[PDB]
């Protein structure tokens, strides 16, 4: 039967924290899903551990639906980043059974292949422009048709994406980055040209018409996606942004439900949805999500940074490799202890994902592997101000 | 001043509780709820192993900044887990700094602005005759206002084992069947009494508007939770049909999931508590923006909040412009042995605590005497099985 024999969490710190969600059926099939929130990943974990598994016992393991209605909504507290990681690795990991009981891989399972492969980008980063041009030049080599670029803002010791359990506390000014930003695009423009495709991600510094006026200066260098450019609890935070740029634009990798961008895609606001599966609520609800992203000419991409697990990445490519408004996949290797405690038949090649055909989203964990990389405690770092001010980081 | 320690204490005097505790190096502490009915544990671990240690060395004076930094800091913002722990911290913070004040907590917020805090009590049965007697019950305890369910007839369970219990639902049978609960209310007890319902999320907008104008007769002090709220528009078709009262919020956790509905002037009563919307600090604002369109406050009050949010909701209230109403659903006595308080339950009203801070502690040595039990909310299915809204 698919009825669910056992359901477990499986905590393991190959190179950094994995939380991941493994159903076991009465007749021995199994799928997984990943778990991991990064920097509050104990919180999933209780979540599951004490207040999901034990209702996920005797359950139809083939009721994807239901049993996505029923934790989501039988939460009774609805939405939110540990709620929601919870749902989605469930979700991914009933999709896995799915797809090993209908004998194929997931992307066959969602409608078969829309595209041949998958692009990705690649991190570019440096102190200063010139480093940042080095590593453009190598990944470039590497055959990534896209980049996106961060360099160290002159006069702030510490900026996003540039090179003890607690916050790291970073500075930050906002006028000396605007000052700066540009010249970066600029440089990269003139050293690399027109068809590579370039991506910045602003991660969360600005107000609306502080990324309105940055869009602005970067309209010359023609950018795939201006990212995360404000705090957007508060949809409305992008309507100035938009009216006033025609620079591209992408958010979403802190959002949980459909209910954080449903404005944002209606509107017309942004250009790429960045929620991914692991936080997203899984395939069930990221169809959805991409579904009606697609109404209004709004493509994925994605989130892909080395927080998501292998089981992640594996569930997106497959995602990737089906979903008509596809539109870029972020790529951040793993490390090589982490790909061998999550086998998997992924394949990366000349800048390009290539899904995996064995039934299932094709992860699978070792455990007794993942058992020799206890947890380790980390936390994302905070952000404040010049005179002290808790900012955004 | 700085934090010296902090630490949760999980306990189930009838029903579970999840509490912080922050000690300063003075020895001066405070508490604060971070209970979530249900899912309990989450919160536990949140705080336990990614809060807590953070919280060690920080200036405890520093409340705005805590929030902000415990808020914009977690990455992952709002949501029930993350406001709750956040919640908690608020809580108790404020609770050191009335301490420090040497002042009840209302003093601290701005003082006195009402004499006492009007409640209002459940009242359930499962024929119409059963919740009637239950209401003649309340008023002669002094109860100004009731809430009033009860069963539908044709369905074996309606709204008001470590698993979820399964009920059953029909909406057309209770939409047939709730006016008929107001008319009698009304015969027995006459238009003084302040009459309420919990629709309890189980309608569709249109649903909700009939239901609305049905019930306008009755003159209901509010129609609560109508429909699922994730989408705010919702709320919309109710407010154009019907000028029945609404009220909304208990499942909130944060300003971004009501500004919309307040601005719109789509709600009259604002249910987000103390402890699942990420404090004091945070509900302030929530509650100031409400008083700009009209909208009062309404504290979700049931058991699953514990004595610890009682008493700085009863602070809350006793401050705030734009009071509406409190829920009273009262604790029980082994849970108010474990968190001592002097708030006061008198003629149907709260009247607030005079000692400083929010004047709720936690007796740790008895709290120990009642070990966690896993308890889960019920679920809600339709008559053709499928997973619906409890
Ligand atoms: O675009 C990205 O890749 C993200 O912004 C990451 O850099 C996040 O900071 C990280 O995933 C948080 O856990
Ligand atoms: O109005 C109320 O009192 C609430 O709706 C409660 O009945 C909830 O069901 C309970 O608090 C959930 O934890
Ligand atoms: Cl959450
Ligand atoms: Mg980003
Ligand atoms: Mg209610
Ligand atoms: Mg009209």
């Amino acid at each position: 039967s698919l009825k669910i024999r056992d359901a477990y969490t499986i905590v393991t710190c190959p190179g950094r924290n994995f939380v991941t969600l493994k159903i076991v059926t009465e007749s021995g099939t199994h799928g997984i899903g990943d778990a991991t929130l990064n920097g509050r990943e104990m919180a999933v974990a209780a979540y599951l551990d004490e207040h999901v598994v034990p209702a996920l016992i005797g359950r139809d393991a083939g009721r994807i639906e239901d049993t996505w209605q029923y934790l989501y909504r039988g939460a009774y507290w609805r939405r939110g980043p540990v709620t929601m990681t919870a749902i989605a690795a469930v979700d991914m990991a009933l999709w896995d059974i799915k797809a090993k009981a209908a004998g194929m891989p997931l992307y066959q399972l969602l409608g078969g292949k829309s595209r041949e492969r998958v692009m990705t980008y690649a991190h570019c980063t440096g102190q200063t422009i010139e480093d940042c041009l080095g590593e453009v030049a190598r990944h470039v080599e590497l055959g990534y048709r896209a980049v996106r670029v961060q360099s160290g803002v002159p006069g702030i010791e510490t900026t996003y994406g540039v090179a003890s359990s607690l916050p790291a506390e970073h500075v930050w000014s906002t006028e000396k980055y605007l000052n700066h930003a540009p010249k970066l695009f600029a440089a990269v423009r003139e050293r690399f040209g027109d068809d590579l495709h370039v991506l910045h991600d602003v991660h969360h510094r600005l107000t609306p018409i502080e990324a309105a006026r940055l869009g602005k200066a970067v309209e010359p260098y023609h950018l795939f996606w201006l990212e995360d450019c404000v705090p957007a609890e508060n949809q409305e935070s992008l309507r100035l942004i938009r009216e006033h740029t025609t620079t591209p634009l992408a958010i979403g990798e802190v959002f949980n439900s459909i209910h954080d961008c449903r404005e944002l895609i209606q509107n017309q606001w942004i250009d790429y949805i960045r929620m991914p599966l692991t936080h997203g609520g899984g395939i069930t609800a990221m169809r959805r999500v991409a579904d009606l992203a697609s109404l209004y000419h709004v493509r994925t991409g994605f989130h892909g940074a080395t927080d998501l697990s292998p089981v992640c990445l594996g569930a997106a490519i497959h995602f990737d490799t089906w979903v008509p408004n596809f539109g870029i996949q972020e790529h951040m290797p793993h490390t090589d202890e982490t790909d061998a405690v999550f086998p998997h038949d992924y394949r990366f090649e000349d800048g390009h994902f290539l899904a995996g055909e064995s039934p299932g989203h094709g992860v699978d964990i070792d455990e007794e592997l993942a058992a020799k990389y206890p947890y380790e405690r980390a936390s994302l770092p905070v952000n404040r101000l010049e005179d002290g001010t808790l900012w955004h980081w």
